[PDB]
């Protein structure tokens, strides 16, 4: 819908449909006008905020507005008219160079499990030193318990998180404290329950498919209209919620043979309105992130799993699944200096040459992390990294990524040493999709807890039980990162021995000692932070025997 004066126009794209009725609960049932492209319209003046509606089909069946701005009673319920309060700054205050990201899943972040709860932690976040929070998909999904990837109404803010007014409030309040909100949005597929679009027109592709559901149609017959639906969604989050930016989910699953790729156009929209886009890409292809004049889509930054895997594999000894491609110290140094470990070499996991070099792009085209919703949640037993390594090792990990040239991302809970798992959970009601997610989860991941069990979700709620030592260490890591100008700067000299490595920047050097070992230190510096009490205040060039631990010098 659109609010013009006293009156509101309803627009529904539905080429498969012969005629559609607008049905406003308590008001009437109105026949809509059809243009030759398959759009049905009607201008109404008896309509006010909070009115509810559905569309009734050829079928006589009723369905919610797929473009709904609010789904008060979940995915099968009526759509409802929201206040179009359309103030948005023309510019985000977030500077990409300065970005430190905090990943949040509203549902489990906080005893409340709502936006209100996240507002309550804003001081904490601000003080920690984070500059922007990334919110996992809030697009209306079935039930109350879901990561968000089963979202099925791209424009509706999940009822149970506190709806539109809550999300709006969360972003006004984070702006008030000087933090940005980044929104995780899903354009690659659509959840299995509560999707009605199939009945309306070719929203989805015959050609291609994703593991998680039906993919959008961007390049076959009738795709102008769907390109539009997605592009207007990024416009909408910006204007109607004043979001600062986006993390785009699984971009490698957004397939488009059009003359200009839909991803280049998404970036275009966000840049038109001066915002930030991060892509999750498994492609290891600089094309996602390269400028247009270099044939790229010009997305601002992309997740680099190779950094995370390097660290995790090495430190944990783990080799299941994608970890088989990793394990050596080498892999960490590689990712530390060429960004991608798979930059065009053979992957035994994938059984093909994977990736491409990234060139001279600086570090702030990439985001790195030792934890996140996937790298915890996709483990059968949801274990956080903190269960898989010792204490020294955990802090060494935090240092490796927060002191890296790349944009770092903390996974809610990581900073204070959360020990509770993060499981896959879902809340479908359809007994065939309940049966399907359980059997799927059991076999891709070896997940023994039931995703549809409420306890599984509860187990995943952050404890807020603070480990002051770990928390303090993060606080300083973040501070020192800013003071030392580490951000984006790829000019780092890295030496390694069997069980240690030293990384040296323009302003600093770090000691990463994985086992007691004897090291030649080529620099002089004074100590900024350390994982132990065993490193000197001031060190000089010379050879030293260190115990497992990390240290930072200037
Ligand atoms: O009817 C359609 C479809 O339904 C069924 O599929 C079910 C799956 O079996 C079940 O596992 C579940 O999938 C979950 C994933 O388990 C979970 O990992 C998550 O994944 C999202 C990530 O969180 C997100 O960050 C992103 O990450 C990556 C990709 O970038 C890339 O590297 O590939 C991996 C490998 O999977 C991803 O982790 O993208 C993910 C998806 O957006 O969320 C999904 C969705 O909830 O869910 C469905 C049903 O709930 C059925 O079995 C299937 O056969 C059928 O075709």
């Amino acid at each position: 819908y659109k609010i013009d004066g006293n009156e509101v126009i309803f627009t529904l794209w539905a080429p498969y449909q012969k005629s559609v009725k607008l049905k406003v609960l308590e008001k009437g049932l109105y026949e809509m006008e059809r243009d030759e492209k398959g759009y049905f319209t009607i201008t109404l003046n008896n309509v006010k905020v909070r009115d509810r509606y559905k569309y009734v089909l050829d079928d006589a069946s009723e369905i919610p507005d797929p473009a709904s701005r609010y789904q008060p009673e979940g995915v099968h319920g009526p759509s409802q008219i929201i206040q179009e309060s359309k103030e948005f700054n023309n510019e985000t205050f977030l500077k990409k160079e300065d970005l430190i990201i905090y990943e949040i899943h509203v549902g489990t972040f906080t005893p409340e499990g709502t936006f209100e709860g996240v507002i309550r932690k804003l001081d904490y976040l601000k003080d920690l030193g984070i500059t922007a929070i990334e919110i996992m998909p809030i697009a209306q999904f079935p039930g109350k318990r879901d990561w968000g990837y089963d979202g099925v109404y791209l424009y509706a803010v999940q009822n149970s998180y506190g709806g539109p007014e809550g999300f709006r409030k969360l972003v006004d309040e984070a702006h008030k404290k000087g933090l940005g909100v980044i929104l995780d949005v899903v354009y690659n597929h659509v959840g299995p329950e509560g999707n009605y679009m199939v009945k309306l027109g070719p929203y989805f592709s015959q050609k291609y498919k994703t593991p998680w559901g039906l993919t959008f149609n961007f390049d076959d017959a009738e795709s102008d209209e769907v390109r539009k639906f997605i592009l207007e969604n990024v416009e909408y989050w910006i204007k109607e919620y004043n979001v600062d930016g986006f993390r785009l989910d699984a971009v490698h699953a957004i397939i488009d043979t059009s003359p200009k790729h839909i991803l280049e156009e998404i970036a275009d929209v966000v840049h038109k309105y001066n915002r930030i886009v991060i892509a999750q890409s498994d492609l290891n292809d600089p094309r996602v992130v390269n400028p247009k004049e270099k044939c790229g889509y010009n997305i601002d930054a992309q997740w680099v799993d190779d950094f995370h895997h390097s660290i995790h594999a090495y430190l944990t000894g783990e080799r299941q699944g994608y970890y088989t491609d990793f394990g050596n110290l080498d892999d960490i140094v590689k990712s530390y200096k060429d960004v991608f470990v798979y930059d065009g070499k053979y992957s035994n996991f994938r059984r093909k040459t994977h990736g491409e070099p990234v060139g001279e792009l600086d570090g702030c085209n990439f985001v790195v992390y030792i934890q996140n919703h996937d790298q915890v949640g996709n483990r059968g037993k949801g274990e956080r990294i903190i269960k898989l390594v010792d204490r020294e090792s955990y802090k060494i990990a935090a240092a490796l990524y927060l002191l890296s040239p790349y944009i770092p991302m903390i996974f809610m809970g990581e900073e204070y040493g959360e020990e509770n798992p993060f499981y896959f959970f879902s809340d479908f009601s359809d007994s065939k999709l309940i049966q399907g997610v359980r059997e799927g989860r059991k076999k891709e991941n070896g997940q023994d807890t039931d995703p549809q069990d409420e306890s599984t979700f509860n187990a995943s709620k952050l404890s807020w039980k603070i480990d002051e030592e770990i928390f303090s260490f993060y606080k300083i890591l973040i501070k020192m990162r800013k003071e030392l100008s580490i951000a984006c700067d790829r000019r780092v000299n890295v030496v390694n021995g069997e069980n240690w490595l030293i990384i040296k920047g323009r302003e600093y050097f770090s000691l990463y000692v994985f086992s007691k070992s004897s090291i030649e230190v080529k620099y002089s510096g004074t100590l900024l932070l350390s994982s132990n009490n065993s490193f000197p205040q001031h060190i000089e060039e010379g050879k030293y025997e260190f115990d497992k631990g990390f240290a930072l010098y200037k």
